[PDB]
């Protein structure tokens, strides 16, 4: 059966999507000047060892209140205040709403028989969830809906979007709520209370790590299910598989195919004397393919297995939006086969893919009915 990748021609540099083996599992690049990690146990040492692999991108060569680019301790007493809004109990409060938006979404393209799924029903999805948690005011949610489509596109959205994080801090201060800016306002991250530049970068983050990435997710996966029609017809006679399909797309196609790591020491990894002060890319997506790990891993299997995949990551830093990730994913699918029972690709209009070479997603998937 041909893969998506063959079909498309997803990444050609990506080798790992068309079953070839990496000749090292940890590999130095000269014209990159960093290392590269392929493997799976390789890389869940490099994610399981902060403190010798930072995630502090600076040290190499503002970011305050961002976890991404926060080491211990600092990460963990950030991570550990803002942990509530991210549990199972906050994705079924938001569950109904989201759940609303996509019959709203699917309402507008009910009688088309074309459109692009990105455009209707996966970019202007993510942003609620993010919106929600950052309280932000319902009659404003539309200038993020602009504002990260425009970056998506791509200086100019981005200053904007800053420009009303920024009184929007202000602005919580005035206003005292049990929420997660609330929280914010009133917490302390190294006996220093945080002020509104790193509650602005902490808003920033978790803007631009819900959305592109949940719309890769809902694209790979549509994608996937055009390639595989065999697995597809299970999906629509059995719901239960939702998940598991979910799960095995983002192992096939990871959104973030890598993330980057920073040497504090001289290290050792599967044999291989990394430097200090040396950039590390972590390959999720390669990772994922790793036989080692994962029994025939260029087959697409829904039913996997458990599926130990890295697209949300591992470690200290492994995704907070995990739960609500999935949850969005699978309301955007399940809702999407009960309006459309007949979809297909178009050879006429090919699908498009984002072209960062450390992403592996779609960018945009037109629909037929017949
Ligand atoms: C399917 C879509 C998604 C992908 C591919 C994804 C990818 C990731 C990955 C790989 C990490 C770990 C990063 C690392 O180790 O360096 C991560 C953490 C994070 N994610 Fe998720 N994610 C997704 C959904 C979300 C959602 C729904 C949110 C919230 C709205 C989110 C916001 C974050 C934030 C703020 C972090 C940083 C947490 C930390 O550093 O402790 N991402 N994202
Ligand atoms: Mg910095
Ligand atoms: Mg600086
Ligand atoms: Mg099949
Ligand atoms: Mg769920």
């Amino acid at each position: 059966m041909t893969t998506p990748a063959e079909r498309w021609g997803i990444h050609p540099e990506h080798f790992w999507l068309y079953g070839r083996r990496p000749r090292q599992m940890v590999e130095f690049d000269e014209k990159m000047n960093a290392w590269n990690v392929y493997g799976y146990a390789e890389a869940i040492e490099v994610l399981g060892d902060p403190g010798t692999f930072s995630s502090h991108m600076s040290r190499l060569l503002f970011t305050e209140g961002d976890l991404l680019q926060t080491d211990p301790p600092d990460h963990r007493e950030l991570r550990k205040l803002v942990s509530h809004a991210f549990t199972p109990k906050v994705v079924a409060e938001l569950e109904p709403r989201i759940t609303a938006l996509t019959q709203e979404l699917l309402d507008a393209v009910a009688d088309r028989d074309t459109f692009d799924l990105m455009t209707a029903l996966a970019y202007p999805l993510p942003v609620t969830v993010v919106a929600e948690l950052l309280s932000i005011p319902s009659a404003d949610r539309h200038l993020f809906e602009g504002w990260m489509t425009e970056i998506v596109h791509s200086m100019a959205p981005m200053r904007k979007m800053l420009e009303y994080l920024r009184e929007h801090a202000a602005e919580c201060r005035r206003r005292p709520r049990g929420d997660l800016m609330g929280k914010l306002i009133e917490a302390e991250v190294d006996g220093r209370r945080l002020t509104d530049n790193h509650i602005v970068n902490f808003a920033k983050m978790l803007l631009i790590a819900g959305y592109l990435t949940t719309t890769m997710l809902i694209g790979n996966t549509v994608l996937c299910l055009d390639s595989y029609p065999e697995q597809a017809a299970r999906v629509r006679a059995d719901r239960s598989l939702i998940p598991g399909l979910l799960e095995e797309s983002m192992r096939f196609l990871s959104p973030v195919a890598a993330t980057y790591r920073a040497t504090t020491r001289d290290v050792e990894v599967a044999g291989q004397r990394l430097s200090a002060d040396q950039m590390v890319m972590v390959w999720f997506g390669a990772a994922n393919r790793d036989a080692r790990q994962f029994a025939e891993p260029e087959l697409f299997d829904m039913t996997r297995g458990p599926n130990p995949h890295l697209g949300f990551g591992r470690g200290i830093h492994f995704c907070l939006g995990g739960p609500l990730a999935r949850m969005e994913g699978r309301v955007a699918l399940d809702h999407l086969l009960d309006r459309f029972p007949e979809l297909y690709t178009d050879p006429e209009r090919p699908p498009t893919f984002m072209p960062g070479f450390d992403t592996t997603g779609v960018s945009s998937l037109p629909l037929r009915t017949s």
